[PDB]
């Protein structure tokens, strides 16, 4: 059973790695967008950047919000009345960070679907010209996880125990206590008890997140 715990520790690391790497490609595009927007933040120039295929193919949309509440999104969408970019999680998140950040799941203003955002402040000579973001669907994150690995299921949880991505969408943004109340596994311990183990995801900007592996205790 030390042998099981090896395998779960080592699958946990291969999944924590494959996912850190999948995200960091995405993070770099958003950072490049913010860097590019900062070159020339005229709205025509911003729009041209957010329209390019590397962005429109990678994300559901990408956008710029600023402190006077200017907003550009591609693909373009009618936003609900008294939408304000500055109250959105991606904005507040990037505004309270000196690097790029990832949101926890929230409700898209654009599609009304459950999404996460990668966001970063666009800075020209120290000064801020706004916050750039890119949206990934909860289903996209469920798919990437399911594609990227053993003998049970992988899920994504914050250090505070908030379930972020779970193939059981009913559990998304439940805590571990609220999701597993009978016997509540702690992220404090490498292993729990259906044996669940937590690997920290190494080298994400701003966030302390884990891969949970959940298995039926067998094979
Ligand atoms: C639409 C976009 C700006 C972002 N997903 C939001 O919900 O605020
Ligand atoms: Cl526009
Ligand atoms: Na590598």
């Amino acid at each position: 059973r030390e042998d099981l715990d090896n395998y779960l520790n080592e699958m946990g690391e291969v999944t924590a790695d494959n996912i850190q790497t999948w995200l960091s490609g995405r993070i770099l595009l958003i950072e490049n967008a913010a860097q590019n927007i900062a070159i020339n933040p005229e709205p025509a120039a911003v729009a041209s950047l957010l329209e390019q295929k590397a962005l429109t193919s990678t994300f559901m949309a990408s956008y710029l919000g600023d402190a006077t509440g200017h907003f550009t999104i591609r693909p373009d969408a009618k936003m609900p009345d008294g939408f304000d970019p500055r109250v959105r999680p991606w904005y507040k998140g990037a505004e309270s960070s000196s690097t790029s950040t990832l949101t926890e799941p929230y409700i898209d203003a654009a599609t009304g679907q459950t999404i996460i955002s990668i966001a970063t402040a666009a800075k020209k000579a120290g000064q801020s010209v706004g916050v750039v973001g890119g949206d990934l669907s909860l289903q996209t994150l469920i798919n990437t996880l399911s594609a990227r690995d053993g003998m049970g299921y992988a899920f994504l949880v914050s250090a505070d125990g908030k379930i972020l991505v779970h193939p059981d969408k009913a559990l998304v943004m439940k805590s571990l206590k609220e999701a597993y109340p009978q016997d509540t596994p702690r992220i404090s311990s490498d292993f729990s008890e259906r044996i669940v183990n937590f690997t920290p995801i190494k080298g994400l900007p701003s966030v302390n997140w884990y891969i949970g592996l959940s298995v039926d205790k067998d094979k």
